[PDB]
């Protein structure tokens, strides 16, 4: 049976697969972001287990899905990197200089934009 090398005990419950060894589950963190909960298919760097994510970050930062190579402004959100003016609601699509980022549906929202979501359930009559 497989055995955790990182505590050098018994493995019972789910067995992680990594470096061609077995790892416990609680014994098993991403080194880089440390904050797992189910992912498929990983890469493997020096030994160490990195996210689709921390993989890039490697190389260089990259838009969620909007472009490739982001220029020298950026602003990390929801573990991820998006450049500076893509951090803006899908109505107003302008930036507005804050300081501290607003997550909203998975998405960059302003502050007013931000805080006006969350002041109505459904809608109200500002906004
Ligand atoms: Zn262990
Ligand atoms: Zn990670
Ligand atoms: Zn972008
Ligand atoms: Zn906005």
């Amino acid at each position: 049976s497989p055995r955790c090398y990182y505590c050098n005990g018994p493995i019972l419950d789910k067995v992680v697969t990594a470096l061609d060894r077995t790892w416990h589950p609680e014994h098993f963190f991403c080194a880089q972001c440390g904050a797992f909960f189910g992912p498929e298919g990983f890469h493997e760097k020096d030994g160490k287990a990195y996210c689709r994510k921390d993989y890039f970050d490697m190389f260089a930062p990259k838009c969620g899905g909007c472009a490739r190579a982001i220029l020298e402004n950026y602003i990390s959100a929801l573990n991820t990197l998006w450049h500076p003016e893509c951090f803006v609601c899908r109505e107003c699509f302008t930036p507005f200089v804050n300081g501290s980022f607003f997550e909203h549906d998975g998405q960059p929202y302003c502050e007013v934009h931000y805080h006006e979501r969350r002041g109505s359930p459904e809608y109200f009559k500002n906004g």
